[PDB]
């Protein structure tokens, strides 16, 4: 695997798998990690899933610095850009991959 | 495919085409960018492949801003950090998946 | 100077400066690189002077690999992302200082 | 404001502010962030102060993934080459704009 991999694989542990673990989605039925979820929401491009990370969408809070109101916000400390970019090239790769273990 | 893979392949098939099309190397045996090969050279990381990339490595001239001397880099353009970043990337990434066409 | 500046300006003089000299318009009145046009225009943010430089806007050509359709395009190589990245850098840190 | 500037006060923020608020130093004299202590120490280019703040210097810890010896080394959280990367551009366009608000 690749550094970035590596690092996306991290962050996702620390960040995203209280709600998406291997790739799932706890609350949202239809609205996984996987491939077929992601093009029937509309969400299969890799910008648009930094946009969906960054600023949330539904009841999915958003991790970025400028995410508003804080309470459609992560509780805690917000990400980085480049973390932020390094999910998403995560989540692109995992659901390009059908989600190898993290 | 990840935007990172795009933007690795756009800089391979610019710089490194010369001699790594499709992975090979024209210039000698063994030492394709293929799996088997980086680690029979001890070129299997990341940092390493940057490394050999930034200074080169004998009949292979380097890319880097700073690779010294004159002789042993290329007298085309010098590759930028982030461009010789996304390489090392690109190779680590492909020889994992065996080559595949992006 | 910064590395990002110095790239910036290289990337500009190459392939901006020809309508965009001094940070104006040689083809647009009323959208040069300056503060107050952006503004007007809607391209505010850095964000958005990417997306412009990106994809284009009329008369305005597109300099990244997906820009379509040809026509709205340079007919120069495409750039790469991080050299429009910082491009949108370059053109948002001008703006702010006025084009000195 | 730019991207960068914002992203890079965000770190110095978190990991520089505590001896350097103000793009002072509260350690010891002569070693401020201004570009009159940075030309004097040699720290003045973007690389030095990248090398500085990856390795450290003097009483100052590194902060680099890899920095060496333990020693000269943080004990807390390591930066990443990228938020290093970032901090350099803060301090250089800093100094160089005399440290100016925000
Ligand atoms: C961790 C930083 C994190 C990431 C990354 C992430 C991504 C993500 C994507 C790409 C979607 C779109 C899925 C689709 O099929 O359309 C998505 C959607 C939802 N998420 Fe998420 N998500 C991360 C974090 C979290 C956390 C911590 C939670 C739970 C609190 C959560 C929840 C949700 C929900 C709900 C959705 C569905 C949104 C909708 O379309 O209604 N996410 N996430
Ligand atoms: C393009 C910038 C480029 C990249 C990237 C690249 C990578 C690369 C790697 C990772 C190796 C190690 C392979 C192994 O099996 O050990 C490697 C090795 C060699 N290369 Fe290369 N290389 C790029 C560019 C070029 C070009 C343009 C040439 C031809 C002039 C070239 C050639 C070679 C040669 C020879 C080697 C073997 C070096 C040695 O072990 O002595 N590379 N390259
Ligand atoms: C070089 C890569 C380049 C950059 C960067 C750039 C930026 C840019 C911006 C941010 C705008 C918006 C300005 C505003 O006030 O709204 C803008 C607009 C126009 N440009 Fe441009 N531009 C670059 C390249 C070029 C080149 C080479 C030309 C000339 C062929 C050109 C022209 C124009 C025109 C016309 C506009 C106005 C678009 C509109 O609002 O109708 N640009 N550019
Ligand atoms: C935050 C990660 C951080 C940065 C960035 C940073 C930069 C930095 C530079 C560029 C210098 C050179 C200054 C000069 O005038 O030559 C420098 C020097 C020192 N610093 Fe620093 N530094 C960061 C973090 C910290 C922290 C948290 C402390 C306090 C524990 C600290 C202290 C020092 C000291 C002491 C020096 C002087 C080194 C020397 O020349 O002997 N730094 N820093
Ligand atoms: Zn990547
Ligand atoms: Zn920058």
């Amino acid at each position: 695997q690749t550094l970035d991999i590596q690092r996306g694989a991290t962050l996702f542990n620390r960040a995203c798998i209280g709600c998406h673990d291997t790739g799932g989605n706890i609350i949202q039925p239809g609205a996984t990690l996987f491939t077929k979820d992601l093009e029937r929401n509309g969400v299969d491009t890799e910008e648009e899933i930094y946009r969906v990370t960054y600023f949330g969408k539904g009841r999915m809070p958003g991790f970025g610095e400028k995410c508003t109101p804080r309470g459609q916000c992560t509780f805690g400390p917000r990400l980085q850009d480049e973390e932020i970019k390094l999910l998403a090239e995560f989540v692109k790769f995992q659901a390009d991959q059908g989600w190898p273990t993290v």
